[PDB]
């Protein structure tokens, strides 16, 4: 890590966010003139300060990938009490809340979008990297005022190399979104990713949250058992094609879930014939609830 002042190098300016033990700022990289994101992180052994240990995995993820769907890492500084990370600037925020500015969007039009998310995963995955914390707000936009906008995962603080020869267990995340894997302390691995993007996407399609209970212990059973349904209050205008990519990807064990690969080869996303493609045409998001939703920190423990 960089043993120099960040302030030799770069200008900093306002807050673009702080969550427990780190504060984002906009810079502006004073040999170039380019503008990047300088995330503080504070050291901690204390139960203030991220451990050196997860600093250093969460750094060594974001220096292997390189990818255009995926946040690219600039450079790495460090001082006596922050570890700063100059990040590519991602300014367009989160997806739904862009796709919840437009009146209406067909399943095509969203599979597009989805698409990208799915070219982002597919690339960490082969590399054996898994994110375990997809969820809405880590999936945003590199610019909105562009005629095509690029989507950038985000927030790599929970991403594991995977290691073929030992499990790894942990507890973390969002209840909403964790895969029943998480929920009940069993074996992790690229699996839980795509359990993640089946819950992106039922949202993104019908605005409702296929877990949600009235209480965390509710979600948490939920999740776990599987129990959802398809609504006909909400997914009445979903096609079946869909409904399948979801009820693929919402599965318990975690050897029969969909992966990446089959995610992008299935015919909601890349349909076959004619027929296909007609269906995903005629079908579309519920757009009233998906605005509701995008209209509306939570932890695992
Ligand atoms: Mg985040």
């Amino acid at each position: 890590f960089r043993q120099e002042n960040v302030d030799d190098y770069y200008d900093t300016g306002e807050e673009l966010g702080s969550g427990q033990f780190a504060v984002v700022k906009k810079c502006r990289e004073k040999s170039t003139g380019l503008q990047y994101a300088a995330k503080f992180i504070k050291k901690r052994s204390s139960r203030r300060g991220v451990s050196r240990e997860d600093i250093e995995r969460e750094v060594s993820i974001l220096k292997e990938i390189q990818h255009p769907n995926v946040i690219t890492l600039h450079e790495v500084y460090e001082n006596k009490t922050d570890v700063i990370l100059i990040l590519e600037l991602v300014a367009g925020g989160e997806l739904f809340d862009f796709l919840a500015e437009k009146e209406s969007l067909t399943e095509e039009e969203a599979t597009e979008f989805l698409k990208q998310i799915l070219n982002g995963v597919y690339y960490l995955h082969s590399l054996q990297i898994a994110h375990f914390d997809l969820k809405p707000e880590n999936i945003m936009l590199l610019d909105r005022n562009v005629p095509k906008p690029r989507i950038k995962i985000i927030d790599f603080g929970l991403a594991h190399k995977i290691d073929f020869g030992n499990e790894f267990k942990n507890i973390f995340g969002t209840p909403e979104f964790v895969a029943p894997e998480i929920v009940n302390y069993e074996p992790l691995g690229l699996e839980a990713d795509m359990w993640s993007i089946g819950v992106i996407t039922y949202i993104l399609l019908s605005g409702a949250s296929p877990f949600l209970g009235d209480t965390k212990q509710e979600t948490l059973a939920n999740v776990s058992a599987v129990n959802y349904e398809f609504e006909d209050e909400y997914f009445s205008n979903t096609s079946a094609l869909a409904k399948d990519f979801i009820r693929r990807l919402l599965v318990k064990d975690p050897k029969k879930r969909m992966t990446i690969q089959d995610s992008l080869q299935h015919p909601w996303i890349k349909p076959k014939d004619t027929q296909q493609a007609l269906s995903r045409k005629a079908s579309a998001v519920n757009m009233e609830k998906f605005k509701k939703f995008a209209a509306r920190s939570v932890r695992l423990i």
